[PDB]
C-alpha cells in the first residue's frame, strides 16, 4: 500500500449558491494525513504535490451580458489569512447573445509546506453543473 | 514495481477513439491489475470546419466498472460547446483514485466524428499506481 | 521521495514586451534535474514528458483582424513544434469596448532525450494578463 498523502474531494450537488468540496462520497476520499477542513485541503506533510482541479460552467442561452467566469485554486501558507493564487483561468463563454458550455481545468505540481490550506474557489457558482457525476472535482497527491 | 499505463488513440482507425499500447488493455479499457490509489488522466482534441445549423456538444468522461458495482460510474468528465472557419477544442481529464484489482477504466467521447488524429502527442487515455 | 524531474515556471508580470519564465519565485519549481536556460526548460533525462503551458489573453474591445498564437517547441542537442494553437479573439468587431479574454492551454505526453530544450511562446505579448498571479504558466512532469 501507500504512504503517500492524497485527496480528491468532490462538489455537493446541493450547496446554494456555493463550491461546496466532500470526501464522504463515492468516488471521492481523502487519505494518508490530508483533512478537509473548512472547505479547504489541509496539506499533512512538506513535499511537492500535483494540484488540480476542474469545474464545469454551463449557462442555458447567452445571458444578455458579457459573463466572466473564473476558477482558482489558493494557497494559505500555516500562518497567512488570505489566498495566494497557485493556478488561475478565467474564460468569456458569451461572445453576443442554445445552451453553453465551459470546462475549466487547472493542474500543476507545487512544493507545500506541512499545515497549509488549499482552496479551489470559482466567482459564478450560479452557472456550476451537477447535471452528471464526475463534472466537478479538486484534488492532491503528494509526489 | 508500479503499475502504469500510457495508451495513445489509433490514427489509422477513424470514426472512433480506439486506445493502443505501447495493467492490460482489454475491449478498449484498462484493467487495472491490483489494488491501490491510481493517478488516472486523459486528452481529446476535437476539430470541425465551421459551425453547423444544429447545435453541437463534445464530452469526454472517464468511466469505472467496479468489481461489486458491475455499472459504469463516472470519474472525471467534462462538456464543451465549441459553438465559414475551423475551430479546435479540446479536453483534459485528471485525478487520483482508489482503485480494486480486476476494475475496468473507459476514457469515451461522444462525437468521434470531431476527433483530430493529426494531432498525435495529444490524444491519449493512461494511468500511474502511486 | 520522487525521484523524477518536475518543473513550474510562471511568467514575469514586470517583463514588458515579453513572455519571461522564471523560477525564482514564490509556488514556481525546478526540481530533480529540470534547469531553466535562456527562457527554455533543459529536460535532465531521457523519458516521457507531460508538456503543459497556460497563457491568457485579454484585450480592451474588438477593433478593426487580431491573431493570437501560443506554441511549445523542443530544441534536440533538430528545432521541433510540439503543440501549438492559434486563436482569433474578434470574430466580430465592436461598431463601448467591453473587454475579452482568451485562454490558451497546450498539453501533451511527449518522449524527450537528456538535454532538449523546450521552449512556451507566444506572439503578442501586449495582450499578456498579469491582472492575477497562476494565469500564465509552463511546466513538465516526467512519467
Ligand atoms: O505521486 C506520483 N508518482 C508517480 C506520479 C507521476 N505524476 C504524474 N504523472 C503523470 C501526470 C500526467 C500525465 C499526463 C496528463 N494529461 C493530463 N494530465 C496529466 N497528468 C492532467 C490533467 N490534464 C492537464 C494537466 C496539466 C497539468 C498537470 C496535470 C494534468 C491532462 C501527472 N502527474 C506525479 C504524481 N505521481
Amino acid at each position: 500500500p501507500s504512504d503517500k498523502p492524497v485527496a480528491h474531494v468532490v462538489a455537493n450537488p446541493q450547496a446554494e449558491g456555493q463550491l461546496q468540496w466532500l470526501n464522504r462520497r463515492a468516488n471521492a476520499l481523502l487519505a494518508n494525513g490530508v483533512e478537509l477542513r473548512d472547505n479547504q485541503l489541509v496539506v499533512p506533510s512538506e513535499g511537492l504535490y500535483l494540484i488540480y482541479s476542474q469545474v464545469l460552467f454551463k449557462g442555458q442561452g447567452c445571458p444578455s451580458t458579457h459573463v466572466l467566469l473564473t476558477h482558482t485554486i489558493s494557497r494559505i501558507a500555516v500562518s497567512y489569512q488570505t489566498k495566494v493564487n497557485l493556478l488561475s483561468a478565467i474564460k468569456s463563454p458569451c461572445q453576443r447573445e442554445k445552451p453553453w458550455y465551459e470546462p475549466i481545468y487547472l493542474g500543476g505540481v507545487f512544493q507545500l509546506e506541512k499545515g497549509d490550506r488549499l482552496s479551489a474557489e470559482i466567482n459564478r457558482p450560479d452557472y456550476l453543473d451537477f447535471a452528471e457525476s464526475g463534472q466537478v472535482y479538486f484534488g492532491i497527491i503528494a509526489l
